[PDB]
């Protein structure tokens, strides 16, 4: 490997061999159907709200999130990089697709890129491949990325990727090299109900100011989710020549293209705008160059996708964010690609600038850096919706991130309490917009009834003064029809209204305690939320009562009476609202929430403190279980700088107990914090959720330990999550971190919002 020296891959990059076969991957542990797309995954390409494309470590473009809210895992075989090499003085060269697999169609191409001949690396938003093959004398690498940039709401939105190639000749002979990008005209891949290829056509643009690009579109001007353009292209650099082929048939053997490329690495330069009928078609862009001994060359390619309209299953059509910058008519893929090819070096430097403070901190282990950056994949990958107007129709751009794909709910608030740390820390204007969306819902009432999945009772959809569980589903009407989730009735949940208040005050504190206007916007809703939750205190101890039914985020784990979890969240939310009332000079609110806080705090301690930890609750059969998340309210109080809600000594005892038990008694501390443990050191079997590790709960718990000076415990607690997710000894969950796993390592709900809580460790 001579090429690693010519490029700059950080040591914290997650690595795997191209074509590596991972043994003992995990699978779902539920009885009902659940997504399992295998361990062949990679860092995604694409901006927020753009739709994303997962290119795997094997090289294939395979995990398609272009239909916003949907996950479609299928390798589109035509979409590849390929290489040709010929040593000067040899009769023939060699050509090879850079994909460790094979299709079917395209039989003429050279498939099956060999094992032990290159590596994949990822430190999101960058990823790299290196090609170090005994039969390719010139070594190659590519750095691929999208311009995902904190505090930037422009380039971060773009439907674009850059592929910056480096080629180096370590031999003492001249070598002719070509690199070719092929792409299928994928108009019609989704959204089009009939005639899926009909009207697709490809054009070639030559911009000599030099860029050569293919634009793959359709003759129709219909404004529908399926219509728009893909583009691939390359920028000329000194010493390379460009060739292209506008149209090859993807539903054929591929030899129309491959007989050209495999001869001398130079395409026919044949333009052909003829639309197709039933055949699939594609385009190819190639560079050819001669490398002398010891020579390096760098050449950038790009990919864009102008698919301006997203459609949701309830019928609404919206423009995607990036259309603010490029237009809405679906004929702008070249403009996007050109912007990338002319600015990518600037984008690289912007990414480096944001990653450097963390990477350069030599007190932090590399594994922690691997996880911290790579868990950010989900902000783009999570079905992200970011609108720039309804089709046919404002100041703001509404946003939503999915819980996951299995449970297709936007912005699920009980989960975003954990998962939204990156947004407040790195994209705070998005965060505050999401919270205003919630503020706007609090007094919505919908008295129509739904059947509750868990018990088949009927319940009201949305109750005035209750915060909604979620802002809809991609199968229905995001932002318009809220509370799509129906397994339980969230109108009686005991965590949502407290978590809402906590999120609001968090968002003020972590953006510098300056945004009084945000506090003013949300203040009515904060007071309403707490006032409604107080009505659920049926025994007058000052604390809302859990009802012996899963009425909080652990939506199968029953809490009854006063719980540590909901009780502590309530205490913290009261303390937050007192502080907001001080800031806004609302005396009656300050006085009232202070009174409620002092009574609730005294009763919480009396009811739950056992001398070692806080009991799970007051009335359940396993009320003395040790819950990993028992002090969630004090965790957030630390972040919000609200001081001690509970005594320091008791918090420290509780954290030490959770480490000793839920971590170190659970598979020797190598898999995270199990949710519930009995005081005899045995995992609590009262519900499945008690026997699960929740990845995002565990990362949050690690930040709480860290703030409380339990440094070793904090990083040991988090390390098990990192190991399970990314290490050779784990279960193969990279770029699909799940909600949960059990002792056996098998999972529930891959591609999950909650583990974004790792960013709470950077507060
Ligand atoms: O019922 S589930 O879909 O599995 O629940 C999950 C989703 C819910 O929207 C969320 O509130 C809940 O915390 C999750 C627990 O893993
Ligand atoms: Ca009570």
């Amino acid at each position: 490997d001579k090429i690693s020296h010519k490029i700059d891959i950080p040591d914290s990059a997650w690595t795997i061999g191209i074509g590596e076969k991972f043994k003992n991957a995990g699978h779902p542990n539920v009885k009902y159907p659940m997504i399992d797309d295998s361990y062949v995954q990679g860092a995604p390409l694409g901006g927020f709200g753009a739709g994303t494309i997962g290119r795997t470590y094997n090289g294939g473009f395979s995990r398609w999130h272009l239909e916003i809210g949907k996950n479609k895992y299928t390798t589109v075989y035509a979409n590849q990089f390929s290489v040709f090499q010929k040593v000067e003085g040899n009769k023939d060269g060699v050509a090879q697709v850079l994909y460790a697999g094979e299709p079917g169609y395209l039989s003429s191409w050279k498939w099956d890129y060999p094992k032990e001949s290159g590596m994949y690396y990822a430190l999101y938003p960058n990823s790299w491949y290196t090609y170090t093959n005994k039969d390719l004398p010139v070594q190659l690498a590519v750095k691929q990325f999208s311009p995902i940039i904190p505090y930037n709401y422009k380039e971060t939105s773009y439907p674009v990727a850059v592929f910056k190639w480096t080629a180096y000749n370590p031999t003492n002979k001249n070598v002719d090299v070509s690199i070719m990008f092929t792409w299928q005209n994928m108009i019609g891949f989704f959204g089009k109900q009939v005639n899926v290829n009909s009207g697709n056509f490809n054009k070639i643009i030559k911009d000599k100011s030099e860029i050569v690009a293919a634009v793959m579109g359709n003759i129709s001007n219909d404004n529908e989710e399926w219509n728009g353009e893909y583009s691939i292209g390359v920028k000329k650099v000194p010493g390379v020549d460009i060739s292209y082929k506008a149209k090859f048939v993807t539903t054929g053997d591929g030899s129309d293209l491959w007989h050209e490329f495999s001869k001398n690495g130079i395409l026919d330069n044949k333009d052909d705008e003829t639309p197709t009928k039933q055949d699939g078609i594609g385009s190819a862009i190639a560079v050819n160059f001669k490398l002398q001994p010891g020579q390096t060359i760098e050449v950038p390619f790009a990919l864009s996708w102008d698919l301006p309209i997203m459609k949701f299953g309830g019928g609404d059509k919206w423009y995607k964010m990036y259309t603010k910058y490029f237009g809405k008519n679906g004929k702008n893929s070249f403009a996007i690609l050109k912007e990338a090819l002319n600015n990518y070096q600037k984008w690289e430097k912007m990414i480096d600038d944001w990653q450097k403070p963390i990477l350069s901190n030599k007190s932090k282990p590399d594994w922690y850096k691997t996880a911290l950056f790579n868990e950010l994949y989900y902000l783009a990958d999570g079905g992200t919706a970011w609108e720039n107007g309804k089709v046919g129709e404002r100041t703001n751009n509404m946003f939503g991130l999915l819980e996951c794909f299995d449970y297709n709910y936007y912005e699920t608030l009980d989960v975003r309490f954990y998962g939204s740390f990156p947004l407040v820390m790195l994209w705070p204007d998005i965060e505050k917009q999401v919270m205003r969306q919630f503020a706007d819902t609090i007094n919505v009432q919908d008295s129509s009834e739904f059947k509750v999945g868990s018990n088949g009772a009927m319940a009201v959809k949305k109750v005035q003064g209750m915060i909604p569980h979620d802002l809809g589903s991609s199968y229905a009407l995001p932002w318009i029809k809220i509370n799509a989730y129906d397994w339980q009735n969230p109108n009686i949940w005991k965590d949502l209204n407290s978590k809402y208040v906590l999120l609001v005050y968090r968002d003020y504190v972590l953006t510098g305690k300056t945004d009084k206007e945000f506090l003013k916007y949300t203040w009515k809703s904060v007071k309403t939320a707490l006032d409604k939750l107080k009505e659920m205190d049926k025994d007058n101890d000052g604390i809302p009562d859990n009802e012996g039914i899963p009425d909080q985020t652990y939506d199968t784990w029953s809490m009854k009476g006063t719980s540590a979890y909901c009780g502590s969240l309530w205490l913290a939310a009261l303390k937050a609202a007192q502080e907001i009332g001080k800031v806004l000079k609302d005396n009656e609110a300050y006085i009232k929430y202070n009174e409620w806080y002092k009574i609730a705090q005294q009763n919480f301690e009396k009811e739950l403190w056992n001398g070692e930890y806080y009991n799970f609750d007051t009335e359940s059969d396993h009320k003395d279980s040790i819950m990993a998340d028992q002090l969630a309210g004090q965790w957030y109080a630390d972040i919000l700088r609200l001081g001690d809600i509970l005594p320091k000594d008791h918090v420290q005892k509780a954290l030490k107990k959770i480490y000793e038990f839920n971590v170190m008694k659970f598979e020797n501390g190598k898999m995270g914090a199990v949710n519930g443990m009995r005081p005899d050191g045995i995992v609590d079997e009262s519900d499945i959720q008690a026997q699960e590790v929740w990845t995002g709960v565990t990362y949050a718990l690690a930040s709480f330990m860290k703030y409380r000076g339990m440094t070793e415990e904090a990083y040991n607690t988090a390390y098990g999550v990192y190991k399970m997710t990314y290490d050779k000894s784990g279960k193969g969950y990279w770029f699909r971190t799940p909600e949960a796993w059990t002792k056996d390592g098998n999972y529930r709900a891959s591609m999950y919002m909650r583990p974004l809580s790792i960013w709470s460790m950077e507060v």
